[PDB]
């Protein structure tokens, strides 16, 4: 769950990762996050960051370990923009 801040037109290099689903694992999630201006301006994004489903969105069932393919097509075109993730235990010392 992260509201990210202008995207569409602009350029993003992202990807997604998968691995299996069966236990609190499986949740395809950012591979990794190019840590240019964007998404680095952020802050320090991470890939287990769980980032599967966007706006209200949420491609869970999908998990096609390629969501991409449609993930691009919404800051592409049509698709609201608001990234959202289903959390994931990261170091994030309240930065």
């Amino acid at each position: 769950t992260v509201t990210l801040n202008m995207e569409r037109h602009h350029f993003l290099g992202i990807s997604i990762v998968g691995q299996s689903n069966d236990r609190g694992d499986g949740g395809i999630y950012i591979g990794s996050i190019m840590k240019g201006g964007a998404v680095a301006a952020d802050g320090r994004i991470e890939p287990g960051d769980m980032l599967l489903q966007v706006n209200d969105v949420n491609f869970e069932n999908m998990s096609n370990d390629d969501a991409v393919r449609v993930l691009r097509e919404i800051v592409s075109q049509t698709g609201p923009i608001s990234l959202t993730v289903a959390k994931a235990w990261d170091p994030t010392p309240r930065s």
